Formats: C-alpha cells, sequence, structure tokens
C-alpha cells in the first residue's frame, strides 16, 4: 500500500566537486531499478558536469572506476541555483506554491507513502547550498517537524553524506515521527572522499574523485543485493563496520524504523533476485 517517494539533494557545485552528484545520480539508478517512478523522485542536482568542457567523456558521470554512466536519465527538477533552503524545505514539506523556480516537483505524499531522502556534498551545524545560505541544522529539524505535523507520511529515511552530518540530527531529530536518520560522520568528524586519482587501477583521464567514501560504499551494497532481504538496520552495520577506519557511521531519531527492508523505500532490481 502506498507510493514510494524520494528527494535527491547534492548540495554543491563545480567540476571539482564531481563526486556529490555523481553520487546522487548513482542514487537515483538504484530506485530506477527498483521500480520508483520518476514523478515521485525529486533531483536537485547543479547539472554543471555531464557537458563540463572538463568533463574527458561529455554526456557521461561515473561513480566508480569503470563504471556505467550514471547520469543517463536522470530528472533535472532543480538545477544551477534553484537548488537551495527555500526550494529544498518545500520539496520536503510537500507544498508546491512555496517553491520559487523550479520544476515544481515535491513531496505532496499521502499518509501510507514512504519517502527516502538522500543529502551528498558540511560543517558543526550546517550542510551546503551550491550558494550561501547554508542549511542549517535547526532549519532542516524544523521543516522535518512541520512535515510530521501534516501526517502526511508513513515513514521516513533520511541519509547525508557531509562532513559533521550527524551535527544536522544530534539532540534535535524526534524520535517519535517516524523518521530514521542516517550520517556518514558524527557532529565532530569530517567524511572522506574517495576513487580520487593516484589510486591503483584509475581512469587517466579524470583529475577529480568520483565519489565519496559512505556514499558508494552503501550505494555500491544496494547494488549487490536484494534489498526485500536486507533491512536499513543490517545496512547501518554493514557500512558503519566497513568504513569505521574513516568516520563513525552515525544514526538518529525513530530507530525501529530501521527494521524495515531497504525494498519499502527504493523497491528492489529484479536482476539481484538470487542475492
Ligand atoms: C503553501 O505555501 C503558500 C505560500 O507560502 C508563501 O510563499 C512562500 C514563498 C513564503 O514567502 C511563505 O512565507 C509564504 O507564506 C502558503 O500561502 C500556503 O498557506 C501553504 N499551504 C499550506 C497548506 O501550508
Ligand atoms: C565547468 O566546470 C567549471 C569548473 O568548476 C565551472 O566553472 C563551469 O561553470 C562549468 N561549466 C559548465 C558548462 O558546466
Ligand atoms: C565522534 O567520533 C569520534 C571518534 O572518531 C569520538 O572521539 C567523538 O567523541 C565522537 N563525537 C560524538 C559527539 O559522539
Amino acid at each position: 500500500i502506498g507510493t514510494r517517494w524520494a528527494v535527491l539533494i547534492a548540495g554543491s557545485k563545480g567540476y571539482h566537486n564531481y563526486r556529490h552528484q555523481a553520487d546522487v545520480c548513482h542514487m537515483y539508478q538504484i530506485l530506477r531499478k527498483g521500480g520508483v517512478k520518476d514523478e515521485n523522485i525529486i533531483v536537485f542536482m547543479y547539472d554543471d558536469i555531464a557537458y563540463n568542457e572538463s568533463n574527458p567523456f561529455p554526456g557521461i558521470i561515473i561513480n566508480k572506476p569503470g563504471g556505467e554512466n550514471v547520469y543517463k536519465g536522470v530528472p533535472k527538477d532543480y538545477t544551477g541555483e534553484d537548488i537551495n533552503n527555500v526550494n529544498f524545505l518545500a520539496a520536503i514539506l510537500g507544498n508546491k506554491s512555496a517553491i520559487i523556480g523550479g520544476s515544481g516537483k515535491v513531496l505532496d505524499t499521502s499518509p501510507n507513502d514512504h519517502i527516502f531522502i538522500y543529502y551528498a556534498x558540511g560543517a558543526p551545524g550546517k550542510i551546503g547550498m551550491p550558494s550561501k545560505p547554508y542549511l542549517y541544522a535547526d532549519d532542516l529539524v524544523d521543516t522535518l517537524k512541520q512535515k510530521a505535523a501534516t501526517g502526511t507520511y508513513k515513514s521516513m529515511v533520511f541519509y547525508v553524506e557531509a562532513c559533521n552530518a550527524g551535527s544536522m540530527f544530534e539532540g534535535l531529530l524526534p524520535e517519535g515521527t517516524n523518521i530514521y536518520a542516517m550520517a556518514a560522520s558524527n557532529s565532530t568528524e569530517g567524511s572522506w572522499v574517495t576513487y580520487c586519482p593516484g589510486t591503483p587501477d584509475f581512469p587517466p583521464e579524470f583529475d577529480v574523485c568520483l565519489g565519496d567514501l559512505w556514499s558508494i560504499t552503501f550505494l555500491e551494497d544496494c547494488d549487490a543485493h536484494n534489498l526485500r532481504t536486507e533491512t536499513v538496520h543490517q545496512q547501518f552495520e554493514l557500512v558503519k563496520k566497513k568504513i569505521a577506519y574513516a568516520s563513525t557511521v552515525s544514526q538518529y531519531g525513530d530507530i525501529p524504523i530501521s527494521k524495515d527492508s531497504l525494498s519499502v523505500y527504493m523497491g528492489t532490481d529484479p536482476a539481484n533476485d538470487n542475492r
């Protein structure tokens, strides 16, 4: 019962920030393969990578060496300077009349729907937007409190790839409104980039990192398993263990929500039914 929705947002701009847009495009491919529909996936990506004069492969974005083109077919709801706090927060709330610029696609969800939000690109108490102002912890949590008050969702999972990512939720995110959050790092740690030049077996055409460590770890995990048999809690434990040497994967909010299979939010790719 209900519909799966998602909001994917890369909070940065500039070719050196290739990884944030590659991470978000990779998440789109997982949702598309799982049967989540484009009308229910709101994408915020600056869109300055695929056709950049510096990109050695125009029209292509990869999130791993030798990987597939993750840019192919990704919707463009909010690009360029339309990625900002006003539009990101109105999209989460689901109020089309509060969007200023962009497609107007928002989470106009119903009570049995599921929501998955993934943000990639931070400092204590804030995460980036392509231009100032940045998004502050209190303002993001206040929007989540407004969304909970409307009652227009069954449960929500929010994944954040950023430095000090846990600072967006620590001591603020409510625990009884069906919102579970997972962060690449805790409130006082930075997060790591990965797939950078100068590593064994790396495409010689690139001078930028292709992904972020926590992101490619959870994204590649989604690609390799039947999401009906892996829960959010099992992914938390697996990814937390895998990257313990770099940062402390952290969880906040309504922890029992993580008993849900990942397919509740992402669907599942029939090619991995045996895995
Ligand atoms: C949906 O949003 C409407 C527009 O909000 C107004 O415009 C935005 C851009 C901001 O300036 C905001 O402060 C304004 O209030 C509201 O008129 C409307 O009541 C909202 N609907 C619901 C159900 O919340
Ligand atoms: C390409 O990347 C450069 C470096 O960040 C940026 O200044 C420029 O705006 C981008 N151009 C396009 C066409 O996306
Ligand atoms: C964050 O993780 C580090 C370990 O890398 C730990 O020393 C620190 O106490 C943690 N901070 C919080 C607020 O939990």
